[PDB]
């Protein structure tokens, strides 16, 4: 039994954690500095709450020509656009202005219920089709065909950050770790007890999965979870209205946390029936919780079940 060192801090409006076994204390001290520095840089790349972030500079710009961005920005957006297509638009990184219209952004509250005409007009300003990624040998770009398109990567940033943290671990010669950024995690190697890192999914008891060599993410709709007296604040990108189905939690295991974090949001928006079709077609490892009145129901794909201990 070797000691597991735990490092923790703040990033992206949430928290990160890194567990590492058998690492001495001057190393884990330095590693925290590097982790926080990297996560600060990722936050500065992606945040919609930082006014001079790379993403916000693009958002504020009125240009319809290619806008230079980093490799990570290009790849995050490519992944998001494609999983958006594969979830029939349900995962939409351009939906922000519809969310703001409702006042359902996390740093805002009171606004009138918008009219459908208002919603439909606002939809003209959103859509996965409006965004393009351009890759070349030493450069890459985003390009929007609408000046007032607004890109929000908050639904995939944790997954990216978690994958980027694993890259950092490798860089620093760390072979065994459990790293998390918000709801996204990557697992590799054995813990202090010589066993796979414990990753639990809540089943209303904890069901345990071994996701060694994989990543995981969960997305939910919680305004109903704890009662249904209220609406979801999850907006369907296609209707511009709150989702109406009973799916309250989706957990995805994938080779990368970014993929998991992209899928879980899309599947959540789709609801049980449509999500299951996507999960079947794409061969995804997914765990779903639905709330019927007062009762909770769960569903796991076969691919998810492979991860159960
Ligand atoms: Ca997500
Ligand atoms: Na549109």
């Amino acid at each position: 039994a070797t000691e597991v060192t735990v490092l923790e801090g703040k990033t992206m409006g949430t928290f990160w954690r890194a567990s590492i076994p058998g690492i001495d204390a001057k190393r884990s001290a330095e590693l925290k500095e590097k982790i926080q520095t990297q996560l600060d840089a990722d936050d500065q790349l992606l945040s919609t709450y930082k006014k001079d972030s790379a993403l916000m500079r693009f958002n504020d710009s009125q240009s319809l020509s290619p806008w230079p961005v980093s490799e990570a920005m290009a790849d995050i957006v490519t992944t998001s656009l494609r999983i958006g297509a594969k979830t029939d638009g349900a995962m939409d990184i351009t939906v922000g202005p519809l969310v703001n219209l409702w006042g359902f952004g996390p740093e805002q509250q009171p606004v009138q219920i918008p009219s459908q005409e208002q919603i439909d007009a606002m939809k003209a300003k959103t859509g996965l089709q409006h965004l393009t990624v351009i890759n070349q040998s030493h450069q890459q770009y985003l390009q929007k065909d609408l000046p007032d398109l607004y890109v929000d990567l908050s639904t995939v940033g944790e997954g990216y950050a978690a994958d980027h943290l694993a890259r950092l671990m490798e860089q620093e010669g760390i072979s065994r770790y459990l790293v998390s950024v918000g709801g996204a995690l990557n697992s590799r190697g054995m813990n202090g007890e010589g066993l796979p890192w414990r990753v639990a999914i809540q089943k209303p008891v904890q069901a345990v999965v071994d996701i060694n060599g994989h990543g995981i993410s969960t997305s939910g709709s919680y305004r109903n979870y704890y009662e249904g007296k209220r609406l979801s604040h999850v907006i369907d990108p296609q209707t511009g209205r709150p989702i109406e189905h009973n799916l309250v939690s989706v957990t995805v295991i994938a080779p990368t946390a970014l993929e998991a974090d992209a899928w879980d949001t899309g599947l959540m928006v789709l609801g049980p029936e449509k999500a299951k079709e996507v999960v079947r077609r794409e061969g995804l490892a997914v765990y779903m919780i639905t709330k019927e009145g007062d009762s909770f129901k769960t569903w796991m794909s076969p691919q998810f079940k492979s991860f159960l201990v």
